[PDB]
């Protein structure tokens, strides 16, 4: 997990950008895969804390040139970027500092009840305009192949948990692994860009008009199942919800909400395990106690 003193951000940003002047330099805030700077009040600066992190700002960077100009909601552009070292295929990018504050859901649930419906309108025409873009263009490595990422799944949990549980918590594993990759709803989907991260701190809220007015974070962005940008939202009390993200499912036109619903249930199942193996490879071991302490019951 790399660190960046201010000294070492500006000294970075000066090797391609020496006569960019920065007037001020805070943190804006801190992810698994990056560090945020925010400059002059005008840019956000990412710098990746790892390798993978610095894949991830690459996509991001990527994607978000890609899709400039072709979304109905004001998103991040990008206006610096960094050169690759080592495994690092970006050393930071710097992105355009996009006005408004987290449509956080308690200051959704305090909306007039008609700005609410605004809000779920607008999410749903901002998704359905994504899930709409033509991805013919993307290389490969942005596919992501759902049947074998539970597949790899499976591998590290077996790894990992094979002296950590006994027979019969290995059996209910293993038992829910094979329904997964027995069940197509999964991996039978028409694949499309997505936002992946879709949720209430990505969304970003003027409350001088009370619409939104932004979307940020697109660096777990991908090519994947649209039902997951609906997903992400759904979780009672933490985000919108069932009744809030039916609206918006309404708006979008989606054929089969029993569906969504379905994928919902077994993502929540799931968290579990990505905690175990996401606080194994980031080195988070109250997320992988915590996992492993969930899967024991």
């Amino acid at each position: 997990m790399r660190t960046y003193t201010f000294d070492q951000v500006e000294k970075a940003i000066e090797q391609l950008y020496p006569d960019f002047t920065i007037n001020t330099i805070e943190i804006s805030g801190e992810g698994n895969d990056c560090i945020a700077y925010e400059i002059n009040r005008d840019f956000i600066f990412k710098f990746p804390k790892h390798s993978r992190g610095s894949t991830n700002l690459f996509n991001e960077v990527n994607i978000l040139k890609r899709i400039h100009n072709k979304l109905p909601l004001p998103i991040p552009e990008v206006v610096f970027t960094g050169m690759p070292s080592e495994t690092y295929q970006m050393s930071f990018a710097g992105f355009t500092k996009i006005k408004g504050v987290p449509l956080t859901p308690l200051l959704l649930n305090n909306l007039p009840k008609q700005s609410q419906n605004q809000a779920a309108k607008d999410l749903a025409r901002f998704l359905s305009e994504l899930h709409s873009i033509n991805i013919s263009g993307f290389k490969s490595n942005l596919v992501l192949d759902f049947r074998e990422k539970i597949n790899e799944d499976n591998k590290k949990i077996k790894k990992l948990l094979s002296r950590e549980l006994k027979g019969p918590q290995m059996k209910k594993v293993d038992d829910f692994y094979r329904d997964i990759l027995e069940n197509e709803i999964y991996f039978k989907y028409y694949p499309c860009l997505i936002h992946n991260d879709f949720s209430s701190d990505h969304i970003l809220f003027d409350t001088e008009k009370n619409t939104i007015c932004g979307i940020i974070d697109f660096g777990d962005a991908a090519i994947s199942d649209p039902d997951n940008d609906f997903i992400s939202l759904m979780e009672d009390d933490e985000e919108y919800g069932m009744e809030f993200v039916s609206k918006i499912l309404n708006h979008y036109k989606h054929k089969d909400i029993p569906t969504v619903l379905e994928k919902y249930r077994m993502k929540e199942k799931y968290w579990s395990f990505e905690k175990i193996i996401y606080g194994k490879e980031y080195g988070y071991m109250d997320w992988y106690e915590e996992g492993l302490n969930e899967i024991r019951s």
